[PDB]
């Protein structure tokens, strides 16, 4: 992998592995999401790191508020997929990281993703707007003119997600993270929540449809000793669902989302 | 990745990923086990196989290879961003089945950082009945194996061939109600063998994991966990720290795996 010529974006190629694919012999959306995370990590390392001395001094970290992925073609087992990533400042709100996925052999865009990140105190979990001093330290690593993976003026990446009402049409209860679901800091990996959301989709939908779009909002973190319930209701050629992840006991919301599926 | 010059073994390099490491910023034993599986798959493809390593004779009789035992020893877990080189080969073990071995090395130093061995047996994919290999099938795979013995674990009467006892109730530690999600399934909708390693490790206390490093794991595979099954993971200290393990179905207590782990103080 490497930064591009202008040093404002990062590209990396990946060969799809045997254990990374589903029943269609193509990469699952969780493998794709892990690869997005990996190319994001490699981008931060290549530019010198994604926390500066100033963020480290104030105990601030970047946390994901929203993730939006659209896949036109899932790469097959043994195929090479090229992923390009970049960041852009969104004023005082936070930052946005975008991705473009391409088939390395044809050069055609097979997918795209966008994510919203906000600054949070590591210890108190309190959110805050971006200070001018912190924002100005990261601007030298972003393209200055807008560069959007989802340009469309009415794109599904910025749609507001409602809260699922009980009773849910489908459910998967008692979901718990194991050590493989944790990152190097013992926190639940963001991709695990995507897997948990998908667990409440019926197997018949998964067997006859392909996931085209997933939008996920992150409200609260699942701790290593928490238990989660995954709720889904059909809202809809295509099938659309509304999703909710909440703690098994008190019903505290951890995520909400939407998925769009197309017939195979 | 590629077959070596003699075409009797396969080598592949991997760069360790950010999501593949644990709290020590080194690859977990589950990432290592997935890489062993991946280099095994790439070896079968390189020697001509289009399912897993099944010849047309096995395909006509509906026979598949299934893991009976997995044994892994790690001296050093590769760090995040490091390149690890893995070499794999197979050997026929007469009529019993086959053995697949692996050697892990640090690509920069060339030193052996780990080794693994596994026992595979032939099974009918529909009835799940075990069978001897027979001359006709064994003779079709011999051209892909070294003829002289080549063992990742040469030592006479070593840890890889030790008999594992059945854990007696009550267990010292336990993790109950473990269930597979879609990410735990392979391309044939069966639970991936590496998930059972994760489930075994779930009943080790967090304090042991925080102060020790896993050096050895031996796992026997008795029965498969189905997509709608629920598993209990049981562990008792038998001692470094050594543990005896048992995975069984949550309800009727049917055994699915038994194993042992050996851990070294950090
Ligand atoms: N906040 C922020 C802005 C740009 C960039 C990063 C962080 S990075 O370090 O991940 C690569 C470029
Ligand atoms: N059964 C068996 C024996 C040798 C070899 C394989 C299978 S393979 O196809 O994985 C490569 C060598």
């Amino acid at each position: 992998g490497s930064l591009t010529e202008d040093g404002l974006s990062y590209k990396e190629k990946f060969v799809v592995r045997s254990y990374e694919v589903g029943s269609n012999k193509t990469a699952t959306v969780e493998t794709i999401a892990n690869l997005l995370q990996e190319v994001g990590c490699n981008h931060a390392q290549s530019v010198g790191f994604a926390t500066t001395t100033t963020m480290r001094k104030l105990h601030l970290i970047w946390v994901t508020a929203r993730m939006h992925i659209e896949i036109y073609k899932y790469p097959a087992w043994g195929d090479v997929v090229e992923i390009e990533t970049w960041c852009q400042s969104e004023g005082r709100i936070g930052t946005r990281r975008d991705w473009i996925l391409k088939d390395s052999v044809t050069g055609e865009v097979t997918g795209r993703a966008t994510s919203k990140w906000v600054m949070m105190n590591q210890d108190t979990r309190r959110l805050q707007k971006v200070s001018d001093d912190v924002r100005d330290e990261y601007l030298v690593f972003c393209p200055q003119e807008p560069r959007l993976a989802f340009p469309e003026e009415n794109n599904r990446s910025l749609k507001k997600i409602p809260k699922l009402e009980d009773p849910a049409q489908y459910s998967m209860i008692g979901l718990k993270p194991r050590r493989a679901d944790l990152d190097m800091n013992q926190h639940v990996n963001n991709v695990t929540y995507i897997g948990w959301v998908l667990e409440s989709i019926p197997q018949e939908i998964v067997d006859t449809h392909e996931l085209q779009v997933i939008t996920l909002d992150y409200r609260r973190e699942c701790q290593q000793d928490d238990v989660v319930d995954s709720l889904t209701t059909t809202t809809s050629n295509d099938s659309q669902f509304l999703h909710l992840l909440r703690l098994s006991g008190d019903g505290q919301e951890i995520n909400r989302g939407t998925t769009l599926w197309r017939k195979k």
